[PDB]
């Protein structure tokens, strides 16, 4: 109550059921753990500026100002990973922190940073894969052209990518041009709740000044344009050794067909055409989904027939940031229904209920995680068996622990996030069974850390961050898991 | 709210999706329509006793008095099938009403009835299907020695079947010598909440001087005894011309593991053992199912080799009542265990919600009834791959329409029974694509009845019973579809 | 004649068949072939003590007294290893040679001996694998208190392997805590042919005073119990650096069920259940299997919540022992049955002949293996599907030449053993093929030895010891085609 069934101590994986070269790690991002919003030079960023101007619209009005102060704990971090034995790291780069301005001068200190990062994690025998962009943009941009919805974003970015891949790819060897296209962009253009907290007049966002049904496709189309520009140069003159990859890491949900119906099925396609294929179908074949095009036409950008080709094969590593599952119903196209939302254009809906009246899976603590370890595997297979069978790394994967949840009264003893991480390692294991050629996954949630509109108020960690005892790292019973998994040396 | 999905429309069971030898009908007992309980000679049965004993037994304090006066009113339901254009009918024959004194003289009043209905069901082109005994035992041998409990019931039942073979014997030519007998046993000498109403001393039932874990097993042993004497007899005399048969029907539940474990798999097995075998088994190889002698032992009366031989084949045909499903969660056997019941015996606990928290299916109105088609086709395919596919009638399957729940507040307008009943006759044309030998579908309720301790608050008929307007037989919505899906010709 | 049909050549493993981490190996054990039974300070064993006073139990009335002298000639064994390419050695170690008392003062000749067995393994590229326990109990302790059959052996047990832990522990850092466990107790507590020989009065065995249907399962409880607190200290204070592994070796034939029918499918069920279940699912949930519970009842130890606890996940790796299978008979629960020896509790007989006559394979020389490797893969395969398909490693495989056979006059030319070998290689390569996690193949009989109550009469080694010619090691055909196997190099 709520009755959550834990796996037979039998069922829980091993680390030898992943081959040597397969990778366990964590991921963050640098807004969401990094503070320090405007030390030694940083610039601000959207999500500055949000939270600044729009408090409110934050869940316990709490921002990033300081979240767990990793610019100067870095070294706490590292030491995490060491203690759960963790090979890799993943972690972004904050756009505002090394170029201010967007644009223009370097900010060394920001360099300096991420350079002693980078070097720790080496010294300590843990892999660094960096994120380019976790929807980190500079306000200055934002103030000048509107950030991601000018064509001017796809230079400016550029520039930054070759910055971070001068300055840190000598040592830096796998990278993620961007985080979560698909959310960032329904969600700070569609319904506005993140930073910069656009959508249509009328709507209840921020700045409701924007379009919902246009802004999300303008926004996307930049990302994949810059993501483009950004893989071209890498390919060109970064990669020279022959050994760095770069990719793109997705956010998806998996669906099953609300109804047994072949009107169901079509919407789960649908569903999964929107949330993944939005993306990822570009950096393959170079062009969004057939159905995309079709059901939103002119309001979905055409791609020239140059930038088609510089799309097409653009990622040599998929990243999947995978939580949760819905079920996709039909919506039939009729005078009675209008889209408003871009969500909208799907033409199915994302239920959390079945045909049966049966959610799709048990609650974990924020109310939109409701664990479904298959869909992980269907979309897997999915990739292996629809888009060539690309190198995929689950570069998201997690629960979160909510504050108020009395059936989780200490924030250490977290078997919930344990079981779920383990039935979702289990399904990795699955796909691995059945081809998938799956590389890695990194639990999202190092730390505990400042997660958007929801504050503090959610704890996403295996690492727990008392904020009350000087932002200290505490290992929590998931965490002390990886140890023992990763056979790490006792003391 | 409650959710209730209905199938697309071309996923009805159309008529022809069976061949021309299939059958539908649908069922009755006689003390559940009958009435006249004491009019012209009848005696009394146990469920007569029970009710005019302990009527607070019954849940809105009725009885079987008149129930629906089919004793008067039988060629009603015979032109409620004709209208729905059935092809059989399966009806029970009243032990108290031929033998008024469970033994001796025959009423011949009684004789005259069901020379009546079969006649009159020939006369209409319908086939009737005999039940000899539907919990309906004469309370003059429940006085004289204790009824089931006895070995002499055994014998006394071997004649009255006799008497119902030469009398109807040579127009009917298919039989049920018992049905439901697994809850016949649970219900009335394990919780005692059916007729006689016998359960352990401490327990909540009319007469608790009983024993919930030795009485529910002698009643079941003199049944099969019972059975097998019958049987015998039946093909010696009464089968001279070759084309009769004569089975038994099992009320049986589906089963689902629990939870995903070789545990709850095992215990899937007790429970179907339990519910299931506990009496086809015997009839099937002429001994209970070894997992039950195992854990009930001295408490499970041993067969001897006549009996064994007498048992093993002796059924024709097979009659499955199916109305739901339940999770089976393992038991341990441990010091903390210890049976009372004697449903306890499995070792293995039924649930209504999985290990995920969820209903097995959705509620159809009473509270035990869960939709759940899948394990009727589960079930079927046992019986074909397990038990040698013998011919299976499902003699009984529907909902209850529940007074008080106004979700359903025109009697007539069952179009979620109907939904029910086209998803279970798609799940038998499932296991017949299999293979399975299945012969027949009997939907449960050829009329709304007295539901045993439920009384008359919950409505199981495809035909309303107007109680208000003279016992009217008023067709429902489900009862049209089947004269639709039957090409019954048009007035 | 008896005609033993070879694999065809191209149908002959080679080592490419499996990968670079696969393991081969032989494996030996202290009392069949150490010999110096009473040499610098060793204490008598209960095998010593056995067939000391009773020496007409043994097949040729010949002991362990001597055996190979591996005590003095290790040296040869280590080469014999070396000479095949073996990367594995698994043998076991003299519990009444470290303390000869069984408790108390170690002997410091016994920790130097196995010092030298060790350094010299590692010396040779070979891998030592210990078994700490092989039916080996100390004398002392059977006459201190009844060995295995009282609590006492658990501590006692517990710091025998503590010795080994910290004497041994820096080199080796594989071990398995006991040795066939269901063979040691059906033949030492049930049937009585082997140490102690204990067995129901009115039996034949060396002492009649025990009880066949208790003394095996109290003697199996404390062997759990022990291998338990070994274990638990093991991970506690021995595993330090996090590359340890610890388990059990179990005794397995395979099973399939003699005639079709569910019934005998139960019996196969419950034959695995008994010969494999009895010590693997404890060590894998806590508990014996159900079937186990639910027939032997009173005469198995329950097991406390924190046993249970202990038990469940106490194996890192697991070992099987594999000869030969057998056809599972079901026997009906009745009078006419009762139990006088703990096998029968299984209600299933082992025959080794079908319900068509026919023996289940080929003879291979003693009566008791029969040549199966179908058998092996299908074990295999239960301890993937079923428990969580954990580590495991073939610890015993091979078949015995027998003195007297003259189908086997040169006891080099072992080709019969060579097919046996290949064959169920082949079948650990089919297991492997369909997922199962097996580690490595330890062929039985590194070099002949005393095979407990058969004496000498049965060589099963891949390396012949002419006992005639002081003891030599002379290469078998087998031997020999593992060199070339292995790529060993040439002289
Ligand atoms: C607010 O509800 C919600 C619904 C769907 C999704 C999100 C949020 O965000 C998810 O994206 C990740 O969320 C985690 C946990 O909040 C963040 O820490 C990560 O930075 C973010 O990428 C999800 O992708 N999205 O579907
Ligand atoms: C009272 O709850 C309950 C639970 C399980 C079962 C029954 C009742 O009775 C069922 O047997 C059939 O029930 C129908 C509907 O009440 C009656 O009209 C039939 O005469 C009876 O055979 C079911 O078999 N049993 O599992
Ligand atoms: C005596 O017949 C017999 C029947 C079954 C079994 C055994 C013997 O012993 C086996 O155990 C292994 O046997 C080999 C060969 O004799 C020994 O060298 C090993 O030490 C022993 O573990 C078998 O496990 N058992 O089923």
């Amino acid at each position: 109550g709520p009755v959550f069934t834990k796996l037979k101590p039998w069922q829980i994986p091993k680390r030898d059921w992943f081959d040597k070269d397969f990778l366990f790690g964590a991921s963050t991002s640098a807004y969401q753990i990094e503070g320090a919003w405007n030390e030694d030079g940083k610039g601000p960023s959207t999500w500055d500026h949000f939270c600044h101007t729009y408090p409110e619209r934050i869940s316990d009005m709490t921002n990033g100002d300081v979240a767990a102060n990793s610019y100067h704990l870095y070294e706490e971090d590292v030491k995490a990973l060491k203690d759960m034995g963790m090979k890799v790291y993943r972690f972004s780069i904050s756009w505002s922190r090394i170029l201010p301005d967007g644009t223009g001068k370097v900010n060394q200190a920001g360099i300096d940073y991420y350079n002693k990062l980078i070097n720790s994690l080496i010294d300590n025998d843990i892999v660094p894969y960096v994120t380019i962009w976790h929807w980190d943009t500079p306000q200055a941009l934002e103030d000048k052209y509107g950030g991601f919805l000018n064509r001017q974003i796809v230079d400016d970015y550029k520039q930054f990518a070759e910055v971070c891949f001068k300055n840190f790819g000598d040592r830096v060897k796998n990278w993620f041009t961007f985080n979560a296209p698909h959310t960032y962009c329904c969600f700070s253009y569609g319904e506005g709740i993140h930073a910069p907290g656009r959508c249509s007049p009328g709507m209840d966002c921020a700045v409701p000044e924007g379009d919902s049904l246009r802004e999300p496709y303008t926004a996307g189309h930049h990302i994949l344009l810059a993501h483009a520009e950004a893989v071209q140069l890498f390919k060109a003159r970064y990669n020279m050794h022959g050994d760095s990859k770069i990719g793109m890491a997705f956010d998806v949900m998996g669906y099953e067909p609300y109804q047994d119906s072949f009107l169901d099925d079509q919407a789960r396609e649908r569903s999964i055409d929107y949330n993944m294929g939005w993306f990822l179908e570009p950096v393959v074949r170079g062009d969004y989904p057939f159905s995309m095009r079709s059901l939103i036409g002119d309001r979905l950008p055409m791609f020239t027939k140059e930038e088609q080709e510089k799309l097409a094969s653009s990622c040599d590593i998929m990243g999947l940031n995978y939580y949760t599952s819905r079920f996709s119903k039909h919506v039939d196209m009729s005078p009675d229904f209008t889209p408003t939302l871009n969500t909208d254009d799907a033409y199915a809906s994302s239920e959390t209920t079945g045909s049966d009246g049966n959610d799709i899976g048990p609650i974990t603590g924020t109310y939109w995680i409701y664990m479904y370890p298959k869909g992980l595997t269907d979309l897997l297979l999915i990739m292996k068996e629809k888009y060539g069978n690309p190198p995929v790394f689950i570069t998201e994967n997690g629960i979160a622990d909510v504050e108020g949840d009395e059936s989780m009264p200490d924030p250490l003893d977290d078997w919930k996030r344990l079981d779920y991480l383990q039935r979702h390692i289990s399904a990795v294991k699955d796909a691995i069974d059945q081809g998938a050629d799956v590389r890695g996954h990194f639990t999202w949630g190092l730390i505990d850390n400042f997660e958007w509109s929801l504050g503090y108020s959610s704890r996403f960690g295996l690492v727990y961050i008392d904020k009350n005892d000087g932002n200290k790292r505490k290992l929590k019973k998931s965490a002390k898991w990886f140890s023992k998994f990763n056979s790490v040396p006792k003391p």
